[PDB]
Protein backbone atom coordinates (compact mmCIF):
# COMPACT_ATOMS: atom_id res chain seq x y z
CA UNK A 1 0.00 0.00 0.00
CA UNK A 2 1.19 3.83 -0.76
CA UNK A 3 0.38 6.65 1.20
CA UNK A 4 0.77 9.70 -0.27
CA UNK A 5 2.14 13.44 0.71
CA UNK A 6 2.44 11.46 4.07
CA UNK A 7 4.22 12.88 6.89
CA UNK A 8 7.47 12.63 6.55
CA UNK A 9 8.50 10.19 9.24
CA UNK A 10 6.21 7.48 7.34
CA UNK A 11 7.77 8.20 4.64
CA UNK A 12 11.47 8.11 5.86
CA UNK A 13 10.59 4.42 7.87
CA UNK A 14 9.71 3.05 4.41
CA UNK A 15 12.68 4.32 2.81
CA UNK A 16 16.58 3.89 2.32
CA UNK A 17 16.64 7.66 1.43
CA UNK A 18 15.32 10.52 2.92
CA UNK A 19 13.56 13.78 1.14
CA UNK A 20 10.60 11.11 0.10
CA UNK A 21 7.11 11.76 0.73
CA UNK A 22 4.89 8.42 0.26
CA UNK A 23 4.69 5.89 2.88
CA UNK A 24 4.48 2.40 1.43
CA UNK A 25 3.63 -0.41 3.88
CA UNK A 26 2.08 -4.23 3.97
CA UNK A 27 -1.80 -3.48 3.90
CA UNK A 28 -2.29 -5.92 6.90
CA UNK A 29 -1.32 -2.60 8.52
CA UNK A 30 -0.64 -4.24 12.19
CA UNK A 31 -4.59 -5.63 12.41
CA UNK A 32 -4.62 -8.02 15.35
CA UNK A 33 -1.88 -6.65 17.51
CA UNK A 34 -2.09 -3.81 20.35
CA UNK A 35 -0.63 -1.40 21.37
CA UNK A 36 -0.74 0.71 24.85
CA UNK A 37 0.06 4.64 25.24
CA UNK A 38 1.10 5.22 28.32
CA UNK A 39 0.74 9.22 28.41
CA UNK A 40 -1.55 11.80 29.54
CA UNK A 41 -4.06 10.02 27.40
CA UNK A 42 -6.35 9.53 24.07
CA UNK A 43 -8.67 11.49 22.42
CA UNK A 44 -10.54 8.02 21.21
CA UNK A 45 -12.84 10.34 19.73
CA UNK A 46 -10.89 11.52 17.33
CA UNK A 47 -11.97 10.96 13.52
CA UNK A 48 -8.40 9.68 12.52
CA UNK A 49 -8.55 6.91 15.40
CA UNK A 50 -11.99 5.45 13.42
CA UNK A 51 -13.11 3.56 16.57
CA UNK A 52 -10.03 1.65 16.92
CA UNK A 53 -8.59 3.39 19.75
CA UNK A 54 -9.92 3.24 23.70
CA UNK A 55 -9.23 4.14 27.09
CA UNK A 56 -8.49 1.14 29.40
CA UNK A 57 -6.95 2.78 32.65
CA UNK A 58 -6.37 6.31 34.55
CA UNK A 59 -5.37 7.22 37.69
CA UNK A 60 -6.59 10.77 37.49
CA UNK A 61 -10.13 12.11 37.94
CA UNK A 62 -10.67 11.87 33.95
CA UNK A 63 -9.26 9.19 31.54
CA UNK A 64 -9.41 12.18 29.19
CA UNK A 65 -6.35 13.88 27.29
CA UNK A 66 -6.36 16.99 28.59
CA UNK A 67 -2.86 18.11 27.17
CA UNK A 68 -2.88 16.23 23.88
CA UNK A 69 0.50 14.69 24.13
CA UNK A 70 -0.55 11.28 24.57
CA UNK A 71 -3.09 11.58 21.61
CA UNK A 72 -0.34 13.04 19.45
CA UNK A 73 1.88 9.79 20.23
CA UNK A 74 -1.03 7.59 19.74
CA UNK A 75 -1.62 9.20 16.80
CA UNK A 76 1.61 8.26 15.10
CA UNK A 77 1.28 5.05 16.70
CA UNK A 78 -2.23 4.00 14.63
CA UNK A 79 -4.27 6.99 13.65
CA UNK A 80 -5.50 6.76 10.09
CA UNK A 81 -3.49 9.32 8.16
CA UNK A 82 -0.55 9.96 10.99
CA UNK A 83 0.04 6.59 12.17
CA UNK A 84 2.63 3.33 10.88
CA UNK A 85 0.11 0.80 12.01
CA UNK A 86 -3.11 1.97 10.77
CA UNK A 87 -5.09 -0.59 11.86
CA UNK A 88 -3.60 -1.79 14.83
CA UNK A 89 -5.50 -1.72 18.47
CA UNK A 90 -4.66 1.56 20.85
CA UNK A 91 -5.01 1.42 24.22
CA UNK A 92 -4.68 4.19 26.81
CA UNK A 93 -3.36 4.32 29.93
CA UNK A 94 -3.85 7.76 31.52
CA UNK A 95 -0.34 7.68 34.27
CA UNK A 96 0.23 11.36 33.17
CA UNK A 97 -1.17 14.47 34.34
CA UNK A 98 -2.88 17.44 32.01
CA UNK A 99 0.20 19.27 32.64
CA UNK A 100 2.07 15.96 31.44
CA UNK A 101 3.46 15.02 34.39
CA UNK A 102 3.56 11.92 36.71
CA UNK A 103 5.02 10.55 39.77
CA UNK A 104 7.21 7.59 39.25
CA UNK A 105 4.89 5.43 41.65
CA UNK A 106 1.81 6.00 39.28
CA UNK A 107 3.81 5.44 35.80
CA UNK A 108 5.34 1.99 37.55
CA UNK A 109 1.19 1.06 38.59
CA UNK A 110 0.54 1.77 34.83
CA UNK A 111 3.29 0.10 33.69
CA UNK A 112 2.55 -3.02 35.78
CA UNK A 113 -1.33 -2.34 34.51
CA UNK A 114 -0.63 -3.53 31.43
CA UNK A 115 1.53 -6.73 31.65
CA UNK A 116 -1.40 -7.63 33.70
CA UNK A 117 -4.32 -5.80 31.23
CA UNK A 118 -3.32 -7.20 27.96
CA UNK A 119 -4.37 -10.58 29.36
CA UNK A 120 -7.99 -8.92 28.95
CA UNK A 121 -7.64 -8.08 25.16
CA UNK A 122 -7.28 -10.08 22.04
CA UNK A 123 -4.02 -9.40 20.54
CA UNK A 124 -3.40 -12.11 18.25
CA UNK A 125 -0.60 -10.94 16.93
CA UNK A 126 1.40 -9.27 19.55
CA UNK A 127 1.55 -6.35 22.62
CA UNK A 128 3.26 -3.13 22.19
CA UNK A 129 3.58 -0.66 24.74
CA UNK A 130 5.13 2.96 24.30
CA UNK A 131 6.25 5.26 26.45
CA UNK A 132 6.95 8.30 25.93
CA UNK A 133 7.95 9.44 29.14
CA UNK A 134 10.51 9.77 31.34
CA UNK A 135 12.40 11.53 34.34
CA UNK A 136 15.83 10.89 36.45
CA UNK A 137 17.74 7.36 37.01
CA UNK A 138 15.18 4.99 38.64
CA UNK A 139 16.40 1.31 39.43
CA UNK A 140 12.13 0.83 40.19
CA UNK A 141 11.11 2.50 37.17
CA UNK A 142 13.62 0.26 35.07
CA UNK A 143 12.35 -2.74 36.74
CA UNK A 144 9.35 -1.83 36.22
CA UNK A 145 10.04 -1.29 32.23
CA UNK A 146 11.92 -4.75 32.78
CA UNK A 147 9.19 -6.55 34.04
CA UNK A 148 6.74 -5.43 31.50
CA UNK A 149 8.89 -6.57 28.55
CA UNK A 150 9.44 -9.88 30.12
CA UNK A 151 5.78 -10.01 31.05
CA UNK A 152 5.51 -10.51 26.61
CA UNK A 153 5.14 -6.67 25.82
CA UNK A 154 7.32 -5.07 23.08
CA UNK A 155 8.61 -1.98 25.25
CA UNK A 156 9.72 1.50 23.25
CA UNK A 157 10.49 3.95 25.70
CA UNK A 158 11.78 7.67 24.54
CA UNK A 159 15.25 8.59 25.23
CA UNK A 160 14.87 11.82 26.46
CA UNK A 161 15.21 15.14 25.04
CA UNK A 162 18.42 16.71 27.19
CA UNK A 163 21.13 16.23 24.54
CA UNK A 164 22.94 14.27 26.91
CA UNK A 165 23.92 10.21 27.92
CA UNK A 166 20.51 8.29 27.99
CA UNK A 167 22.23 6.07 31.20
CA UNK A 168 21.15 8.56 33.93
CA UNK A 169 17.18 8.52 32.69
CA UNK A 170 14.43 6.24 33.32
CA UNK A 171 13.17 4.16 32.19
CA UNK A 172 15.64 4.93 29.11
CA UNK A 173 18.65 3.11 30.94
CA UNK A 174 16.95 -0.02 31.70
CA UNK A 175 18.77 -2.56 28.80
CA UNK A 176 16.10 -4.84 27.75
CA UNK A 177 13.62 -2.40 26.55
CA UNK A 178 13.88 -0.92 23.05
CA UNK A 179 15.24 2.73 24.09
CA UNK A 180 14.37 5.34 21.61
CA UNK A 181 16.47 8.56 20.15
CA UNK A 182 15.32 11.41 17.76
CA UNK A 183 16.58 12.21 14.04
CA UNK A 184 15.25 14.74 11.52
CA UNK A 185 13.92 15.20 7.77
CA UNK A 186 17.40 15.47 6.56
CA UNK A 187 18.82 12.22 8.95
CA UNK A 188 20.25 14.75 11.22
CA UNK A 189 20.37 13.58 14.99
CA UNK A 190 17.66 15.59 16.61
CA UNK A 191 19.41 18.63 18.33
CA UNK A 192 17.71 17.82 21.52
CA UNK A 193 17.74 13.73 21.35
CA UNK A 194 19.64 11.94 24.01
CA UNK A 195 22.37 9.42 23.15
CA UNK A 196 25.03 7.06 24.41
CA UNK A 197 25.24 3.24 24.22
CA UNK A 198 21.85 2.45 26.02
CA UNK A 199 19.75 3.87 22.44
CA UNK A 200 18.56 0.87 20.29
CA UNK A 201 17.55 2.63 17.62
CA UNK A 202 16.51 6.22 16.27
CA UNK A 203 13.07 7.20 14.72
CA UNK A 204 11.83 10.31 12.86
CA UNK A 205 11.55 12.97 15.97
CA UNK A 206 11.66 16.52 14.90
CA UNK A 207 8.70 18.38 13.39
CA UNK A 208 6.52 15.29 13.34
CA UNK A 209 2.47 16.04 12.38
CA UNK A 210 -0.13 13.78 14.11
CA UNK A 211 -3.44 14.17 15.94
CA UNK A 212 -4.15 16.11 19.07
CA UNK A 213 -6.87 17.37 21.06
CA UNK A 214 -10.28 19.07 20.00
CA UNK A 215 -10.37 16.74 17.07
CA UNK A 216 -7.43 19.06 15.52
CA UNK A 217 -3.56 17.88 14.40
CA UNK A 218 -0.22 19.73 14.78
CA UNK A 219 3.46 19.00 14.13
CA UNK A 220 5.91 19.01 17.30
CA UNK A 221 8.90 17.58 18.35
CA UNK A 222 10.72 15.05 20.83
CA UNK A 223 12.21 11.67 21.40
CA UNK A 224 8.26 11.11 22.81
CA UNK A 225 7.81 11.58 18.98
CA UNK A 226 10.56 8.67 17.94
CA UNK A 227 8.82 6.16 20.03
CA UNK A 228 5.61 5.65 18.69
CA UNK A 229 7.33 5.48 15.04
CA UNK A 230 9.37 2.49 17.18
CA UNK A 231 6.18 1.24 18.57
CA UNK A 232 3.94 0.99 15.72
CA UNK A 233 6.46 -0.39 13.22
CA UNK A 234 7.15 -2.93 15.85
CA UNK A 235 3.13 -3.80 15.95
CA UNK A 236 3.43 -4.16 12.33
CA UNK A 237 6.04 -6.45 11.92
CA UNK A 238 4.30 -8.82 14.31
CA UNK A 239 1.20 -8.46 12.52
CA UNK A 240 3.48 -9.74 9.61
CA UNK A 241 5.10 -12.66 11.93
CA UNK A 242 8.08 -10.95 11.08
CA UNK A 243 9.02 -10.87 15.02
CA UNK A 244 7.85 -11.19 18.08
CA UNK A 245 7.46 -9.02 21.37
CA UNK A 246 10.58 -10.00 23.11
CA UNK A 247 13.03 -10.03 19.64
CA UNK A 248 11.04 -7.25 17.83
CA UNK A 249 13.48 -4.50 18.96
CA UNK A 250 16.66 -6.70 17.80
CA UNK A 251 14.64 -7.03 14.73
CA UNK A 252 14.12 -4.09 14.21
CA UNK A 253 17.78 -2.63 15.08
CA UNK A 254 18.97 -5.92 12.69
CA UNK A 255 16.51 -4.14 9.51
CA UNK A 256 17.54 -1.07 9.59
CA UNK A 257 19.05 1.63 7.87
CA UNK A 258 22.65 1.80 8.80
CA UNK A 259 25.06 5.01 9.58
CA UNK A 260 22.97 7.13 7.76
CA UNK A 261 22.72 9.72 10.33
CA UNK A 262 24.76 12.36 11.03
CA UNK A 263 25.79 13.92 14.63
CA UNK A 264 25.94 10.44 16.02
CA UNK A 265 27.96 10.54 19.20
CA UNK A 266 31.17 7.75 19.09
CA UNK A 267 29.79 4.77 21.27
CA UNK A 268 25.88 5.25 20.12
CA UNK A 269 24.67 3.30 17.72
CA UNK A 270 23.74 4.64 14.17
CA UNK A 271 20.33 2.84 12.93
CA UNK A 272 17.00 4.38 12.17
CA UNK A 273 14.24 2.67 11.76
CA UNK A 274 12.83 0.96 8.71
CA UNK A 275 9.97 -1.39 7.58
CA UNK A 276 11.81 -2.81 4.65
CA UNK A 277 8.59 -3.49 3.15
CA UNK A 278 9.25 -3.79 -0.63
CA UNK A 279 5.96 -3.12 -2.72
Amino acid sequence: AAQTNAPWGLARISSTSPGTSTYYYDESAGQGSCVYVIDTGIEASHPEFEGRAQMVKTYYYSSRDGNGHGTHCAGTVGSRTYGVAKKTQLFGVKVLDDNGSGQYSTIIAGMDFVASDKNNRNCPKGVVASLSLGGGYSSSVNSAAARLQSSGVMVAVAAGNNNADARNYSPASEPSVCTVGASDRYDRRSSFSNYGSVLDIFGPGTDILSTWIGGSTRSISGTSMATPHVAGLAAYLMTLGKTTAASACRYIADTANKGDLSNIPFGTVNLLAYNNYQA
